[PDB]
C-alpha cells in the first residue's frame, strides 16, 4: 500500500509521515510545493527521506498558481466578507490536484494531509480531491489517530529521532495570514512584530511611491512597463507593496466548518492588483454589466472560501466572469504610502469615457418618474 | 404663480430667481438647507429676499440629514461600484422633500432646482418630488432657458445688481465631492492642496491614533464612550477621521443619465463608520446572513445613485438591510494613521464568537455529503 | 431516560418504537400531529399506547400548520427547482417544533424520528430541532440499527406482534408525495390510478368551474365570497381543485444531501392559491420591486426544502417578503378545466392598473428615454470603432 | 434621402408609407420580414409598391430567428413575471438588425418603424438600431405626426387610396399576442373565439397525446424521433401542442415605457420547448448550478423584454446561459392533454441520476455528522440568545 502525503517539511507532517507507515503499513510517497512559501522546498524533499518516505517529490507551482488559480480568482473580483483576498484557500486546490495526480502516478490508492480536524483546510483539499478522483481514498491523521495534547506528540517524535523545535501562519505568494494565540481574542489588536511579508505603515518610506500595472485581457501583464510572467509580477508587487506595509486585513470571519475565526492577513500585491484592476474596469466595462459582475462576485467568494474550486458551479460563474474580463485592456497608476494604496490614474485603448440634449433628459425623467406618480396617486 | 426654489444662495441660483419671476411672472419663494455645506445658510436666506424673492426659508436640517438618510443607507452596506460612499446621492432626496413640503404649505404649484440639464442631480431632485407630489410642477431652467453661453449668464446678472464672483465641489455632512476641470483627465492625479475636508496623508500626526465607536441597533450612537447625537457623532469622526486623511477616493462612475465622470471623494467619517459597522456585525451576523446581505447591498446602492429613495424598491430593501441592522450591537475599535483606517478590535454583548458542538469524525461526515455531487460528476464524465 | 418520538402510526415508527425501548431501555412519549394526511389520530395515538409507548399525545394543528407556516412560505412565491411546492418541506419544522416543545414538558432529554439516512426529512427535523434547542439529543434509528431489509423489519415487527401489510406516499393539507419503487424510473410515467387527492384530468368534469380567491395583506381570506380560516380556505380549495385534476407535478429534484431523486406531486390547493395571488400582485406590486421579489424566492425555495426554517436567513428573507406581500390585496378570477387552472381575471382596492396610459407622459418624453438609454450603447459602437 | 421601413402589410404601416413620402418626400425601400406571421409576406411587398415603396424586400427570416434568438432565449429559460415567454420581444431584435443592415446596402440615411409612441416596441426597435449602427437616424411616425384616432387616419387612409377594414394582434412562429379593446379590463375574461395558434382546450383530442424532444447541447434537434431544423421543430411544435390547446397565458404585466398591461398569450411549441428543456436539465445539471442559472434568468428575460439583446450585459449572461446549456443533452418524453403539459418521462446519456443512491456509496452515517456541522451556528445562536 502506497499513500502520497502532502508533506510542508515541518513537525506535524513529519510525525504524520511516521505515523502513517506505522498505522497503515504503507509506503509514503511525500510531496512538497512550492507557491512561494519562502523555504527551501529542497531541505523537505529532503528531510521527508530522512524521515523515512519511500519517496519525496517537490516541485515548483508558483506560475501554475498564479496563472491557473490565483489570476482567474481575481478576474471575479473576489472578495470574502468585504476584506479577505482568499490567498490560503486558492493555494489548496492547486496542491491537491497534485497529490491526486502523483497517487495515479505512483499507483497510490490514498492520499493524505495534516491539516486539522475542526478547520476548513480539510474540507478544502477533500472536496477537490473528490472532484478529480472519486475514488481516491483520503487520510486525515488528525481525524482518526489517539494523541491526546501536544505533549504527547512530541514525545512521540523524539522517539522517532523528528527534531522538536504564538500563533498559527500559512504563507504563498498571495499571503500570508495569521491566527491563534494572542489572535484569539478578537478584542487585543495584533501584537507588534508579528507581520513579516509587509513593512510596519510607521516605518514605510516617507515618500510615496508611484506605480502602473498594464492588464491585457483581464491578466496583468506588466508593471512599471516590464513585462512579467504571472508569478514574477506578483513577487514584484509584492516587494513594491511590502516596502509600504500594503494589503494588512484584520478580519473575524465566518468558517465553513467551525464558528467564527479572528484572522488577520497581508497580501501587498494582490491588494495592489485589485486597486489597479477595478481602475481599468472603470473605463472599459459597460455599467450594468459592472453592476452585474459584482453582484456575482461574493457567491464566487464564497465558493472559493468553501473549498469548491473544481466545481461546476465555480466554473459556471468563471465562464461569466472570463468572458467580461477580456474586455479590461489598459493601465492603471497607483500610488503608495504608509499602509494605503491610492488610485491616482488610468487609461485605456478602447476607454468608454467621452449623444442627448437637455430636451431628451425631461422624457427620461418623466418615463422613470410615472410608476412613482401612479403609485403616489393610488396611495391617493 | 408661486414657485419654490431650491436656494444655495449662489450665483446661477441667484440669477435663476430673477428668471423665474419674468419667466413665469410668479412669485419665488427661496429654500435654503444646511445640511453641513460650512456656509451660513442665514446669510443666503437674505439674499434671496435681496434678489426678490416674496419669501426666503433657511432650515437646520443637519440631524434629519444624518438620521433619517445617511444611517439608513449606511445600515445597508451601500457602496457604489466599489468605492462611492453616496455623499451626493443621499443629500438630494432630502431636499427635494422639502421642497415639495413648503409648496404645499405655501400653496405653490411649482418647484424648481438649478441642476444642470445634462447631467444626475436633475433625476434625483425629480424622482422624489413626483414620488411625493405627483402633481407637482418642476421647473429646470438649466432644461428650458436661452442663455448660450457663460458671459451672457454674468451680463444678466449684473443687470439685475446680483453681484459676481479649476473645478467644481459639493459639501456636506457626509463627504466633499469635486470634479472637472483639471480632474477631466482620468490619467491626471488630482492637483495638490485640493482636498479641504481631510488632511494630506503627508501631514497627518506621526502617532497613530485609536477610535471606539459603539452600535446600538444598526446605528452608531456613541464615540470613545461619549452618546452623540446623529449628527453631532458624524460631525465628529469628521474632525477625528480629517485630521488624518481618511476617506479619500479617486474614481471614474458610471453615471445613470450620461457616460462616465472622474470624481474625487473625501468622506472621512463615513469611511470610519463603514468598517466599524462591518467590524461590528463580524461578531453579530450570522454566516448566510451576511452573505445574502452583501449581494444585496450593491443593488440598493444603485438605487441610490439613481435617486431612487422614495421608491418602491428602495423601500422594500431597506426592510430587509433594517432586520438585519438590529443586531448589529457593539463597539468597534479602529486605528487611524497617515490616510488609512485599520480595524484592530471588537467586542458585542451578543456576540457569536466563542474563540473554542461537533467532532472530528462529524467534519468526515460532512466533507462526504458535500462531497457526493461532484464525485458522481466525476464518475459520469468517466 | 425519556425520548419523545415522531410517531405517525405506520409500519415503520411503530417498529421504530419498539427499537427505542429495546435500544435506549427509556420510556417514549409518542406524538402524532394532525396536519392533514386524513388520517384518525386518535387510532395512532392508541395504537402507541399498545405499541408500548408511556403516553401517546395527538394535537390537531391543521390551523397552525397552514397559518404559521403554509401561509408566510406562499407569500414569498416559493418554488423550488421550477415546480416543487414545498409540501413535505414546511410541515416537518412544525413537527419538529412540538418535539422539542412536548420533550421540554416531559422532561425528556431526546426525540427520535424515521426519516431515513438517504433522505431531506432527517435534516429537517434535525436543523429545526437544534435551532430550537440546542442541548436536545436527537435518535434517527434509520442511521444506527442493523436491519438489513424490508424482509428483517417484517419478521422483527411480528416477533413483538406488531399489525403488517410499489412507491411511498406523504399527505397533509397541502399535498401529497410519491416517491421511490416504480417511480425510481425517471423514463417511467407514473401508474395509473396512483393519484388520490385529485381525479384524474379524463375523468374530471366536462364543464370548466370559476373560483375566485379573496386575498387581503399577502394572504388568502375567502374563497367565493365566503370567508374561511386559513386551514380551512386551503381544505375547501383542494376539494375545488382536486375534482378537477388540478396541481399535479412530475419532478427529478436535488436532495440537500447531493443525489437525484425522482418525485410526483398533488397540489390542488396550493396551485390555485400560487397562481391566485400572482394574479392579484399583478395589479398590486409595483415593477421593481416584483422583478426583485422574483429573484430571491429561489433562494428562500432552497432554505424551506433543505430545511432552514427556523434559520436566521429565512426569517431575514421573510421580511422582505412580508414587506411586499403586505400589498397584495384584491381578488383572483380562475377558470378549472382538466388539470388546468387558468386565469381569466383580477381586480384590486389599490390597482396600479389605469386603462388610459394604455388607451402622465407624451410622444416626446419617449424619445428622450430612448436617446438616454441608447447612449452607452452607441458609445460602445463606436468606441468598437 | 431614403427611408427604409418596416412594412408589414398593415393598414398602419401603409399610412406610414405615404405619410413617409409626403412628408419627408424620401424614396420609400420597404422591408417585410417573414417570421412566421402567418402572412403570404409576397403580397405585403406587392401592396408596398401599390401604396408607393421604391423597393420592396421580403425575406424569409424563419431559421434566423429561431437559431440566433429564440433558441439562445431558451437556453436561458427567460421568463418574464412567471408566464411571458416573450414572443414579441425576441422578434423585435431580429427585424432592426435587417433594418439597419438594408440601410446600409441602400445607402439610405434614416430607418422607420410603425411601433406606438407610448409602447415598449419602438424602445425595442432603436435601442437594437442605435446599438448597431450608432450614426443611424430613425423616424418614428407615431411620436412625429398629427394624427389623433383610428377615424382621422382612416380618412388620410381612403383619402390616398389605402384599403380600409376588438383586440390587437401580433404573431410569429414562437407565439401570437392580444391585446387592447375588450382586452384592456384586467377582470374581463378573454372573448370565445379570440385564439388563432391553438385549439381550445375543451374541443381538444378526447385521448392524451405524447411527444418527445432530444436536446443536443442546450438546442431541441429532434421531435419524435425525427431530426429537425429550428424553424421546422418549432413549427412542428405548435401544430402537435396546438392541437391540445397548449401554451396559453391570461397577465397584466409591467411595461418598460407605459404603466401596466393587460396581455394574452399562446405559445404552444414555446410552452413544450420549456418544460421538455427542464425535463432533460433534471438529469444533466448540477444542483448548485441549476440553482444559480435560475436565479438569474429572470434578469435576463426583462433585458430581453425592455429591448437589451443587443446590449453587453445581456451577451454577458448568455456566456454563463451558454455555459450551462452545453450540457443538456438528452430527450424529455411529455404528456399532452386538454390545454396541459406533463412531463412523464427523462432520459440522458449523462444522466447524473443513480438510482443506487436512493434506493434501499453513500453511507447513512455521513448524515448526521453533515447534520451537526451545518447545525451549529444554529446552536450558537439559540445558546447566546441564550
Ligand atoms: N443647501 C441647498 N439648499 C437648497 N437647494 C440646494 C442646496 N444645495 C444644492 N441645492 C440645489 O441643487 C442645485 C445645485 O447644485 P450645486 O449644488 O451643484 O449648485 P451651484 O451650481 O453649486 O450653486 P448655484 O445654483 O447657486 O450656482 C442648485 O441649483 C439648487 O437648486
Ligand atoms: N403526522 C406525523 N406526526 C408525527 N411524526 C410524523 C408525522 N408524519 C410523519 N412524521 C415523521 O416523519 C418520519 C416519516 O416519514 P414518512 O411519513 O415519509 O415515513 P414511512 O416510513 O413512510 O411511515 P411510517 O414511519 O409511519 O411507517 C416518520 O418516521 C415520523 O417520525
Ligand atoms: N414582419 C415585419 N416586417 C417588418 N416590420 C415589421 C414586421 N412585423 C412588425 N413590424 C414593425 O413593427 C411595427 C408594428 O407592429 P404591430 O405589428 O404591432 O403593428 P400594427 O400597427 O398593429 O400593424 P401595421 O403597422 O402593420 O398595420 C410595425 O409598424 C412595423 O414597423
Ligand atoms: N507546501 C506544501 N506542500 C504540500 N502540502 C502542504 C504544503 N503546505 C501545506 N500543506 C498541507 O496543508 C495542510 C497543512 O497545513 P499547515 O500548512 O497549516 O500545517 P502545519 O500543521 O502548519 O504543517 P506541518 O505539520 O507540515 O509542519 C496539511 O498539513 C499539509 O499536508
Amino acid at each position: 500500500m502506497k499513500i502520497v502525503l502532502a508533506y510542508s517539511g515541518g513537525l506535524d507532517t513529519s510525525i504524520i509521515l511516521k505515523w502513517l507507515k506505522e498505522t497503515y503499513r504503507a509506503e509514503v510517497i511525500a510531496f512538497t510545493a512550492d507557491i512561494g512559501q519562502g523555504e527551501e522546498v529542497e531541505e523537505a524533499r529532503e528531510k521527508a527521506l530522512r524521515t523515512g518516505a519511500s519517496k519525496a517529490i517537490a516541485l515548483d507551482l508558483k506560475e501554475e498558481f498564479v496563472r491557473d488559480f490565483v489570476f482567474p480568482m481575481m478576474r471575479a473580483g473576489a472578495v470574502y466578507e468585504g476584506y479577505y483576498l482568499l490567498g490560503t484557500s486558492i493555494a489548496r486546490p492547486l496542491i491537491a490536484k497534485h497529490l491526486v495526480r502523483i497517487a495515479e502516478e505512483e499507483g497510490a490508492e490514498a492520499i493524505a494531509h495534516g491539516a486539522t480536524g475542526k478547520g476548513n483546510d480539510q474540507v478544502r483539499f477533500e472536496l477537490t480531491a473528490y472532484a478529480l478522483k472519486p475514488d481516491i481514498k483520503v487520510i486525515a491523521p488528525w481525524r482518526e489517530w489517539s494523541f491526546q495534547g501536544r505533549k504527547e506528540m512530541i514525545a512521540y517524535a523524539e522517539a522517532h529521532g523528528i527534531p522538536v523545535p504564538p500563533y498559527s501562519m500559512d504563507a504563498n505568494l498571495l499571503h500570508i495570514s495569521y491566527e491563534g494565540g494572542v489572535l484569539e481574542d478578537p478584542w487585543a489588536e495584533p501584537p507588534k512584530g508579528m507581520f513579516r511579508m509587509t513593512q510596519d505603515p510607521e516605518e514605510a518610506p516617507d515618500a510615496p511611491e508611484y506605480v502602473e500595472v498594464e492588464f491585457f485581457e483581464g491578466d496583468p501583464v506588466a508593471v512599471n512597463g516590464e513585462r512579467l510572467s504571472p508569478a514574477a509580477l506578483l513577487q514584484r508587487l509584492n516587494e513594491i507593496g511590502g516596502r509600504h506595509g500594503v494589503g494588512r486585513v484584520d478580519i473575524v470571519e465566518n468558517r465553513f466548518v467551525g464558528m467564527k475565526s479572528r484572522g488577520v492577513y497581508e497580501t501587498p500585491g494582490g491588494t495592489i492588483l485589485y486597486h489597479a484592476r477595478r481602475a481599468v474596469e472603470s473605463l472599459t466595462l459597460d455599467r450594468e454589466v459592472l453592476h452585474q459582475r459584482d453582484m456575482l462576485s461574493p457567491k464566487y467568494a464564497e465558493l472559493v472560501y468553501y473549498g469548491f474550486w473544481y466545481a461546476p458551479e465555480r466554473e459556471a460563474l468563471q465562464a461569466y466572469f472570463d468572458h467580461v474580463a477580456r474586455s479590461v485592456t489598459g493601465v492603471a497608476r497607483l500610488k503608495l504610502y504608509k499602509g494605503n494604496v491610492y488610485v491616482v490614474g488610468r487609461k485605456a485603448p478602447k476607454s468608454l469615457y467621452r449623444g442627448y440634449d437637455q430636451k431628451d433628459a425631461e422624457g427620461f425623467i418623466k418615463i422613470q418618474a410615472l410608476r412613482l406618480r401612479v403609485r403616489a396617486l393610488v396611495e391617493r
